[PDB]
């Protein structure tokens, strides 16, 4: 059984390191992550300093 | 990094009231609660006494 | 088995009003009206006085 | 000939006052606004004091 | 109040098997499981000896 | 010209039955039925004594 | 309140004269239809001699 | 950069005319426009004495 | 078995007429065509000198 | 690289085997077959002695 | 009220750095410019002498 | 006439890098390459040594 939990990381730099950074997060408490799928994008512009890209993705991990 | 719970919230009285039952939940049980996105929303009318209006929304928090 | 009808409910209050118009018909004139998913939201400014909220939901009911 | 603009409204009351909001704003500036059709809705949470209502919709209004 | 997990179940024998094996494993764990959605089905062929039906339901259950 | 009904038919044992259940009772009540298009599926979990598998059809059935 | 019907049309001539044809249908059996909307379009090839273009509308009619 | 503005031409002939109504009132008013997209159909029929085709699209332009 | 294969007609006539482009093509090189799905429609206007109707299919044909 | 057909397969006795149908064929002409997405579903009535159920998938299979 | 215009950004070098294109841009022109959702992407291939990848967003500006 | 071909670009790199592995691999064996559109993106992670980014993209090329 494979079980998907909802996180969106963020990036200074591109959207290909913004999914890596909510997958990073998926490795520190999860065993077993085995795929991510990307299921929107987008950038936050007027609440930072810099730019700051947005990738949100489901991040699947097979369950025991 | 932020992670969404997806939630459906209840209310005899109106999709809004609805959507802020989802949210109440969500901020008893989490911290640090920032948004919510409305995904669906309907009306249960042959299980209850008094029509039940939900809405379902994903609720974002931001980790750590 | 179940049956869904296509209604749009309208009302000058709220989405929520013109989403109980359209389930009120409904049980008009079926029985055993069992809920509605809400499918479109919309508001009628340029043929009306009033603005009128829309609201369409498929109502499901049980046959026979 | 139509064209839309696609205006988020907000309020602290309810999704249908946050869609009156946009529509308002649109007939402060347009003229011939004719309907508007609801995209989305959310709610804001942690970047305000009260939740904040908010339901995006794309508002029509008829050419010259 | 509901609340959704997303789970992908197997089986090497029907899709609505892969559903009952996500639904099982939903039932072991938490308490008033009440419905499931389906939203994806597919099959594994090329990492397996057997194919693999695979049947993703969002499984819906009542917290409290 | 071809009409739809939008019936969901239900089985304690699969979705592909619970997809002949909606077509069967089409079949009792309309003539000329000639194809269905699945367009969802789902399984009651806690209402029911054993799941019951829905699935959602429109059956399209030729006029006159 | 509106009713929606789901109609498909055919024309050996064009995609809009195929919506005419499921229009012309509705109007004849129901009072105030309004208003359709296109939801899907195609070309039956295999089973016919001369191509025929469908367009399928759901048909909308002011109740009573 | 391209931008897109989303119009809704109208020709009581045929889907194709209509979308040519959007297209030439872009092209009375802008400049450099390059493609349309059709992104909905319809057909007016309760307001009108006679049917009008609808048909929305996005119509790119490419900036200065 | 059906396979199908994704083209886009075109046509300085029509958006039927840009759908007959494609079906044509595929008939000159596929055996048995039986059905052709709508999937997309636009217009292209700033590379050509007269307007281009484009109407993207599944065309749809059994396999041996 | 990946590249996907889009198949239909048919059977007369459930939708998994009308899946298997489509994947059999792409093995019998393909090399590395090794995954397929269920894209749509459906049932054949009015033009056949039994019902047929049809499951369309895109099937996926390693280039080189 | 927030606003969105609809804008497709190119790049030489990446899909992150077409989307900056279209921010870029909006905020070359307009104040408040405070996020950015991409809508879809691209490459244009037959067109040009290097690809050019086009990622298309919706820019959003707080109105006054 | 235009055909598309769906294929799968990977890459250890970024999701950029992933589409173009699509688009030289089409342009490898195909002649008038003149477009690719996104259509999915994910990460492989539990099947690899590094993780690999993959990019879904419908590969148009002009037939003839
Ligand atoms: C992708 C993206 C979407 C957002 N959407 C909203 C929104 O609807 N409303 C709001 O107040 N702020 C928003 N902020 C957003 C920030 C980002 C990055
Ligand atoms: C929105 C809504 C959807 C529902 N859908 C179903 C369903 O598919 N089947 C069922 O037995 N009961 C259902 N009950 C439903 C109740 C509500 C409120
Ligand atoms: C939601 C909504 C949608 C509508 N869409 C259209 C349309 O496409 N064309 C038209 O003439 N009038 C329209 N009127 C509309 C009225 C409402 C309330
Ligand atoms: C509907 C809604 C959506 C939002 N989406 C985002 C988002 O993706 N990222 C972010 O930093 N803030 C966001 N803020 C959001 C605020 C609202 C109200
Ligand atoms: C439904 C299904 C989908 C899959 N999708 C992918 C994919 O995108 N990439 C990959 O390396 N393997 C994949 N493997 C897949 C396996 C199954 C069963
Ligand atoms: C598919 C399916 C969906 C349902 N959705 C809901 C729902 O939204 N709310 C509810 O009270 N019960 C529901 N019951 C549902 C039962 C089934 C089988
Ligand atoms: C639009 C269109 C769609 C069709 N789809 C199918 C199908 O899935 N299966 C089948 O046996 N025949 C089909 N015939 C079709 C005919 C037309 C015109
Ligand atoms: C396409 C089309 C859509 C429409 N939708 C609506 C609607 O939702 N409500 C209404 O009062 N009138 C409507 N009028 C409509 C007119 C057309 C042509
Ligand atoms: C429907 C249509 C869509 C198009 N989309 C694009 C696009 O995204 N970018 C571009 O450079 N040219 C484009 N050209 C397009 C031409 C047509 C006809
Ligand atoms: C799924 C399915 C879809 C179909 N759709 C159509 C259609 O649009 N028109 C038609 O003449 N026959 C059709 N035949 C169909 C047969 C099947 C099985
Ligand atoms: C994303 C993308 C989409 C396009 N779509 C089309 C199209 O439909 N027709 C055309 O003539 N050119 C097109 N050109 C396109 C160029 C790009 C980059
Ligand atoms: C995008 C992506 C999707 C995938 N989906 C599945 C899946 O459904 N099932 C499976 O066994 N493996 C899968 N593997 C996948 C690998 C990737 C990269
Ligand atoms: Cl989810
Ligand atoms: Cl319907
Ligand atoms: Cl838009
Ligand atoms: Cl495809
Ligand atoms: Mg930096
Ligand atoms: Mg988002
Ligand atoms: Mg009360
Ligand atoms: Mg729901
Ligand atoms: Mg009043
Ligand atoms: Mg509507
Ligand atoms: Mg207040
Ligand atoms: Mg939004
Ligand atoms: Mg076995
Ligand atoms: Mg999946
Ligand atoms: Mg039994
Ligand atoms: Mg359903
Ligand atoms: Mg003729
Ligand atoms: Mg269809
Ligand atoms: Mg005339
Ligand atoms: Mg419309
Ligand atoms: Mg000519
Ligand atoms: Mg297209
Ligand atoms: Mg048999
Ligand atoms: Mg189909
Ligand atoms: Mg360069
Ligand atoms: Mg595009
Ligand atoms: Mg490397
Ligand atoms: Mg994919
Ligand atoms: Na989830
Ligand atoms: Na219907
Ligand atoms: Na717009
Ligand atoms: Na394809």
């Amino acid at each position: 059984v494979f079980k998907k939990v909802l996180l969106t990381g963020t990036s200074e730099e591109s959207f290909t390191a913004a999914a890596d950074d909510a997958i990073d997060r998926a490795e520190d408490t999860l065993d077993n992550v085995v795929w991510a799928e990307v299921v929107d994008q987008g950038v936050e512009i007027g609440a930072v300093e810099e730019r700051t890209y947005q990738t949100e993705v489901q991040v699947a991990f097979e369950l025991d």
